[PDB]
Parts: structure tokens; C-alpha cells; sequence
């Protein structure tokens, strides 16, 4: 995986899942950006046509990429490394229920992971990182980056 030589990027919601709003799904993916662009010098603006760098969709079992999903649990979503077209997306298992608390899966948060991957971080084996490969919710009430990875995406971009 690279890193994305431009700072200035772009996403699109292609479509939306039917367990929260149009708007709350618009809230979550902007938080989940600022996640990131509150660390970095990277910018993101959504776009309501054309092809952004980050297009973001719902999917459910076989989507096109034929890495399908599964169902309710176990594979929540996934994304794609920087680089053209199908770099950068995220797709996320509408066999979940998505909620903007703990309801069912928090979309804010395995948004916040999987953009970390649209940006070319991997896993972490640090257990309290966002970038860990299972999820949890703390349920804290202000989110705040863990540690190792702003120092994953600073390592890539530096700071602001
Ligand atoms: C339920 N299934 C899974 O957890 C599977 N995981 C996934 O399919 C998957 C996709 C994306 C994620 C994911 C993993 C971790 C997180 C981070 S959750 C979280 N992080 C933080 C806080 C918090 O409350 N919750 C506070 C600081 C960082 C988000 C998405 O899991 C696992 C069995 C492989
Ligand atoms: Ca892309
Ligand atoms: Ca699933
Ligand atoms: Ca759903
Ligand atoms: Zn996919
Ligand atoms: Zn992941």
C-alpha cells in the first residue's frame, strides 16, 4: 500500500443504508474524515457527482469486488488502499444494523477505521487502537485518536 501524494481529497456517498437517515449517514462519514483531517494536512470535500477518490457504498453479501460480505457480524466492512478508481473506496455490510449510538454496529466508528485503511494504515496490533481489527464500543463521550494512530497517519502525512 502507498500513501496518497496529494493532500486535498475527495469522497461521495453512492448510496445509503435505510437504517439511518440521509443526513445522519452524511454526519457520521464527515466526523469520521475529521477523525484524520484533525491530525494531518489532508482535506476532505464530499461530491454529489463524478467519481471522488473515496466513493463510498452499501453492500451486502456478493458487491462486485468478490470479497462479499456475510451477513450479520462478522465481516463489518472493508476499503481499499490509495490509488486510482477502486482505491481509496469503502464499503460497508448493510447486513448490519447501523446506528449513530450503540444499536447495532456505530457507523461513525468503522467509518473512522476503514477511512484509516482508505489512507493507506494497516491494522494495529495495539488493542485500544482505532486501527485494530475488532471492534468495540467504549462508549466514551468526546472520541479521541488513540495514540498509535495518530502516529501511523502523522508517520505518512505529518501533522497540522
Ligand atoms: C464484529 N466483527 C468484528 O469485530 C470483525 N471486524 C471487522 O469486520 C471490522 C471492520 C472494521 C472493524 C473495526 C475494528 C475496530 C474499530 C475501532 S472501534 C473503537 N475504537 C476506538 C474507540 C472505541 O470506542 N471504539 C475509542 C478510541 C478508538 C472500528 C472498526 O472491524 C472481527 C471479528 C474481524
Ligand atoms: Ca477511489
Ligand atoms: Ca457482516
Ligand atoms: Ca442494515
Ligand atoms: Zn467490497
Ligand atoms: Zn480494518
Amino acid at each position: 500500500t502507498l500513501k496518497w501524494s496529494k493532500m486535498n481529497l475527495t469522497y461521495r456517498i453512492v448510496n445509503y443504508t435505510p437504517d439511518m437517515t440521509h443526513s445522519e449517514v452524511e454526519k457520521a462519514f464527515k466526523k469520521a474524515f475529521k477523525v484524520w483531517s484533525d491530525v494531518t494536512p489532508l482535506n476532505f470535500t464530499r461530491l454529489h457527482d463524478g467519481i471522488a477518490d473515496i466513493m463510498i457504498s452499501f453492500g451486502i453479501k456478493e458487491h462486485g469486488d468478490f470479497y462479499p460480505f456475510d451477513g450479520p457480524s462478522g465481516l463489518l466492512a472493508h476499503a481499499f488502499p490509495p490509488g486510482p478508481n477502486y482505491g481509496g473506496d469503502a464499503h460497508f455490510d448493510d447486513d448490519e444494523t447501523w446506528t449513530s449510538s450503540s444499536k447495532g454496529y456505530n457507523l461513525f466508528l468503522v467509518a473512522a477505521h476503514e477511512f484509516g485503511h482508505s489512507l493507506g494504515l494497516d491494522h494495529s496490533k495495539d488493542p485500544g487502537a482505532l486501527m485494530f481489527p475488532i471492534y468495540t464500543y467504549t462508549g466514551k463521550s468526546h472520541f479521541m485518536l488513540p495514540d498509535d494512530d495518530v502516529q501511523g497517519i502523522q508517520s505518512l502525512y505529518g501533522p497540522g
